[PDB]
């Protein structure tokens, strides 16, 4: 749950928590992308109101992004990274919000955040490339 156990990293080329391996950054932009289309995913457990499950989901997902989409901006060029960690920084501003709204069981917020994401989600994507 929100913040996951570090484990070792490939070599170079605890109760209720997920676990993350550090990637390097050409890996990490790919995990980014694959992560940014699960979050979009969980548009089905806000529909049937599967509180928990978007939760964990949720979570997970959350997980990866924030430290994978960290390593992509450290290997950007200077003049892309501060755009790049704007764009980062909104959309886990709406990730967190949706949690928010599934915390409290919400349909309206969980919509109204879900629907943030989804632009926000994009931003980012289009960065990426
Ligand atoms: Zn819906
Ligand atoms: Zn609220």
């Amino acid at each position: 749950e929100a913040r996951p156990i570090v484990v070792g990293p490939p070599p170079p080329l605890t109760k209720d928590r997920f676990y993350l391996q550090p990637l390097p950054p050409t890996e990490a932009a790919q995990r980014a992308k694959v992560s940014a289309s699960e979050i979009l995913n969980v548009k089905q457990f806000i529909d049937r109101k599967a509180w928990p499950s978007l939760q964990n989901d949720l979570r997970l997902r959350a997980s990866y992004l924030r430290y994978d989409l960290k390593t992509v901006i450290s290997a950007k060029p200077k003049d892309e990274k501060k755009s790049l960690q704007e764009l980062t920084s909104k959309l886990f501003s709406s990730i967190d919000n949706l949690d928010h709204a599934a915390k409290i069981k919400s349909p309206t917020e969980a919509e109204k955040y879900y629907g943030q994401t989804v632009s926000n989600i994009n931003e980012v994507l289009a960065k990426l490339g």
